[PDB]
C-alpha cells in the first residue's frame, strides 16, 4: 500500500495521492486529479503511493520545474522508481546538453516538414473510416476511430505492417496504465525486442520510412548506434500508439455531451483550431516527472538526491491560478494556458502531427455526423497513469440527421 515516509519529508505535507487510480475517478480523470488543487492542498506534497515521491500540485512550480534540468533531471523520468530507472528511450532520458542532438534527429521523422507531407493521406483516412461509420448510426470510437486512425497514419509513417498494432499497443498501455500482468521494464524489453531486428534491416537495405531515417541517420553529425537508434524508435512508438488514441477519445466524449460546443464549430469551422487548443487544455492527460540531481530547496521544501517529483503537464492548464473557471471549455478563451505537450527542452516533437490529426477529426467529422451522443446508459470509465484514457466510448446518432461529403 504505502512506503514508510523517509525522515526528510514533513508529515504535513503528505497528500496520499495514487496516479495510477486516483480515488476521485469516477467522476472523470482530469476531475480526479484536479483534487490536488483543492483549496487546503499545498503547492508541493509527498505522496505515499506508488514508492513514495513528491508531487507539484500548480503549473508556477511545474513548468520551473521543467525549466531547471539542472536539477530535476529526465534521467529517471517514470514512476514508480523501477520504472524510471528501467525508462531509457531517447531523447526523453536525456538533457541538455547531449539531449539536444537526438531531437534533431527525431524531428526528422515526425516534424512539420513531415506533417504538412502528410496532411492529405491524413484527410483521406479520416474521411475513409467516418463515412463508413456514417450510415451506422453507431460505433464504439476507441475501436472504430481513435485508435485506428492515428494508429495507422503512425505504422505508415513508420513503414510497421497493421497486423502488430494489437501486440505493440498491448505492449505501449502496458508501460502507461499497467495491466499488472508485466513490468514496465518487461514491456519495455518486448518493445526493444520487437525493433531490433527491423532496424538492422532498415540499416542493411534503407527505406524512406521513419525508421530507416532514423537508424541510418547522424547526431552531431556522427552516425546514430543501433542501440540508439532502438532506444529513439521504441520512444516513437509510444508516442503514436498511445497519446492522441486516448486524446481523441475525451474530446469526442466532450461533444456527444455538448450540442452548443459543436454548434459553435459547425457554424464557424474556422475556430476548430481554436477549439483544439481549448480541448488540448481542457482535456490534458500525461504526467511524467523527474528525479533530484542532488539536496535542493524548492519552493520551501527541502528536496533530497534520488527523490522523485511527478510534475503533471495536466495540471497546469486546469490550475485555476493559470485559467479562471479551469474545468469549463471555452473555444473563445482568450488565453489558452497549458503545458499539455510538456515544457521546457523536452517539449513534444509530435505535437504538430497530433493538431494536425485533432483539427482533421474534428472538421471531417462534425461536418458529416454534426449531431450525435452517448449511447443510453453507457457509464463511461476512464483511466489513470503516465497517460491517461478513456475505457470505451459507445456513440449513437441518427443517420437520417448525417451527411455525406
Ligand atoms: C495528444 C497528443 C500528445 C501529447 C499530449 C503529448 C505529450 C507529450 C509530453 C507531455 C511530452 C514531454 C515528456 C517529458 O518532458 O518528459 C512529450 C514528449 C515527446 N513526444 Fe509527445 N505527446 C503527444 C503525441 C505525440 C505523438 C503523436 C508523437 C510521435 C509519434 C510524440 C512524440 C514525442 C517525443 C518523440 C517526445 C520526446 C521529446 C524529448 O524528450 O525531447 N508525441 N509528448
Amino acid at each position: 500500500n504505502l512506503a514508510p515516509l523517509p525522515p526528510h519529508v514533513p508529515e504535513h505535507l503528505v497528500f496520499d495521492f495514487d496516479m495510477y487510480n486516483p480515488s476521485n475517478l469516477s467522476a472523470g480523470v482530469q476531475e480526479a486529479w484536479a483534487v490536488l488543487q483543492e483549496s487546503n492542498v499545498p503547492d508541493l506534497v509527498w505522496t505515499r503511493c506508488n514508492g513514495g515521491h513528491w508531487i507539484a500540485t500548480r503549473g508556477q512550480l511545474i513548468r520551473e520545474a521543467y525549466e531547471d534540468y539542472r536539477h530535476f533531471s529526465s534521467e529517471c523520468p517514470w514512476i514508480p522508481r523501477e520504472a524510471g530507472e528501467a525508462f531509457d528511450f531517447i531523447p526523453t532520458s536525456m538533457d541538455p546538453p547531449e539531449q539536444r542532438q537526438f531531437r534533431a534527429l527525431a524531428n526528422q521523422v515526425v516534424g512539420m516538414p513531415v506533417v504538412d507531407k502528410l496532411e492529405n493521406r491524413i484527410q483521406e483516412l479520416a474521411c475513409s473510416l467516418i463515412e463508413s461509420l456514417r450510415p451506422q448510426g453507431q460505433c464504439n470510437f476507441t475501436e472504430d476511430y481513435a485508435e485506428p486512425f492515428p494508429i495507422r497514419i503512425f505504422m505508415l509513417l513508420a513503414g510497421l505492417p497493421e497486423e502488430d498494432i494489437p501486440h505493440l499497443k498491448y505492449l505501449t498501455d502496458q508501460m502507461t496504465r499497467p495491466d499488472g500482468s508485466m513490468t514496465f521494464a518487461e514491456a519495455k524489453e518486448a518493445l526493444y525486442d520487437y525493433l531490433i531486428p527491423i532496424i538492422e534491416q532498415r540499416r542493411q537495405k534503407p527505406g524512406t520510412d521513419a525508421i530507416s531515417i532514423v537508424a541510418n541517420g547522424q547526431v552531431n553529425g556522427r552516425p546514430i548506434t543501433s542501440d540508439e537508434a532502438k532506444r529513439m524508435c521504441g520512444l516513437l512508438l509510444v508516442g503514436g500508439l498511445d497519446t492522441v488514441v486516448n486524446f481523441l477519445s475525451f474530446s469526442m466524449e466532450f461533444l456527444a455531451k455538448s450540442p452548443e460546443h459543436r454548434q459553435e464549430l459547425i457554424e464557424r469551422p474556422e475556430r476548430i483550431p481554436a477549439a483544439c487548443e481549448e480541448l488540448l487544455r481542457r482535456f490534458s492527460l500525461v504526467a511524467d516527472g523527474r528525479i533530484l540531481t542532488s539536496d535542493y530547496e524548492f519552493h520551501g521544501v527541502q528536496l533530497k538526491k534520488g527523490d522523485q517529483i511527478l510534475l503533471p503537464q495536466m495540471l497546469s492548464g486546469l490550475d485555476e491560478r493559470e485559467n479562471a473557471c479551469p474545468m469549463h471549455v471555452d473555444f473563445s478563451r482568450q488565453k489558452v494556458s497549458h503545458t499539455t505537450f510538456g515544457h521546457g527542452s523536452h517539449l513534444c516533437l509530435g505535437q504538430h502531427l497530433a493538431r494536425r490529426e485533432i483539427i482533421v477529426t474534428l472538421k471531417e467529422w462534425l461536418t458529416r455526423i454534426p449531431d450525435f451522443s452517448i449511447a443510453p446508459g453507457a457509464q463511461i470509465q476512464h483511466k489513470s497513469g503516465i497517460v491517461s484514457g478513456v475505457q470505451a466510448l459507445p456513440l449513437v446518432w441518427d443517420p437520417a440527421t448525417t451527411k455525406a461529403v
